[PDB]
RNA sequence: UAUCUG
């Protein structure tokens, strides 16, 4: 079997404006100071284990 | 009630 706690949903995304996205801001947390890849809130990366070499 | 699109 393979399952983790049922859970059936999934979607991309599509239309969704960037907002003030600034340049001296994060694109995680919404923080301005700090960028995603230095954001407080990641964890660790890359994130989402997705072996799909195919799009280029 | 699962945020790196810059
Ligand atoms: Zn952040």
């Amino acid at each position: 079997a393979t399952v983790v706690s049922g859970q059936k949903q999934d979607r991309q995304g599509g239309e969704r404006r960037r907002s003030q996205l600034d340049r001296d801001q994060c694109a995680y947390c919404k923080e301005k100071g700090h960028w995603a890849k230095d954001c407080p809130k990641k964890p660790r990366g890359p994130r989402g284990p997705r072996p799909q070499t195919s799009l280029l």
